[PDB]
């Protein structure tokens, strides 16, 4: 490459990073920042296990 | 000013310094690092006093 500070746009260097995921192929080990709670039972509720 | 990294030439910042001298007005005190040497006598030489 010929990167120079005088080069116009379309020739200045660019840093690129790509992130690749999977969707439910195994017990997931990379979760979000959500915090767990207690565990209720014998009631009609919604869960996020 | 609107200095942005994507700006083309003719808009990027430039740093400028100008130097001004005087000529033959007083005993000079600022000049290059010439190596002062020994002095000889009774010989046809060129001097830089």
């Amino acid at each position: 490459y010929g990167f120079q500070p005088t080069n116009g746009v379309g020739y200045q260097p660019y840093r690129v990073v790509v992130l690749s995921f999977e969707l439910l192929h195994a017990p997931a080990t990379v979760c979000g920042p959500k915090k767990s709670t207690n565990l209720v039972k014998n009631k009609c509720v919604n869960f996020n296990f």
